[PDB]
């Protein structure tokens, strides 16, 4: 499409190029491939429950007992890391297995279709740490 | 077929059994759906680089520098843990990318296409242990 905008122009049919040409552009430009891009939402606690599963299956503790800061320092050494988390092998609840099925079906599907991934019921930077790292580890 | 053999010698008709009907049994036994299992075979040298580039990226040392039982001593904690060892994320030699990719197909295939899997150049029993591992690293 821009190729043909560029060559009218060259040939001083810009006129013809502002016309239906133009309004096509501007429609893909402003819509995408999508119309829409999707918006995921879910609550802090969900990520919680998931990552204190995860500890308790790698025998570290429960991450929900730990504070804040304890909390921030384990998801920073795991982001910092170059090992994944966590396989097949994991005592899933449905719940759980919601929240990492969400995240493969994100992997699964281009980026033009998604916008933000939306904690609800938001407090601490921990909160959004663990949404990042279930991101990468999700792949 | 069983249920045809069953059924045949119940109302005294084994004889007509034990004609072409325990011949098609018996070449079912014998070869199976595959007629043969194929058996994979490498070297140990092969599994070494693997496991001491994995090391390497994780900041651990290098796995061909450590002693057998150093090797041995590695190799049972990870067998032992819960943790996944390695991702995407992973400097590949063409090799390795060979090695890790031979174990993905083998993943992908069923059982009864195998054998066994055998190592060339066997001293050691970390030499086996890296091939157990590797085994279940790769799904």
């Amino acid at each position: 499409l821009e190729l043909c905008y560029r060559s009218l122009c060259s040939c001083g049919d810009r006129p013809i190029a502002d016309g239906s040409l133009l309004d096509f552009l501007r429609q893909v430009s402003t819509f995408g491939l999508s119309l829409v891009r999707l918006d995921i939402r879910q609550e802090s606690d969900r990520h919680t429950d998931v990552l204190d599963a995860i500890t308790t299956h790698l025998d570290i503790g429960s991450y929900r007992e730990w504070s804040e800061e304890r909390r921030q320092e384990w998801l920073l050494s795991e982001l910092s890391g170059k090992r994944p988390l966590f396989g097949s092998d994991l005592p899933k609840t449905e719940e759980i297995a919601d929240v990492l099925d969400t995240f493969h079906v994100i992997a699964e599907l281009p980026a033009d279709s998604f916008g933000a991934y939306i904690i609800s019921m938001a407090t601490a930077p921990s909160d959004v740490l663990a949404v990042e790292l279930l991101q990468r580890e999700c792949r």
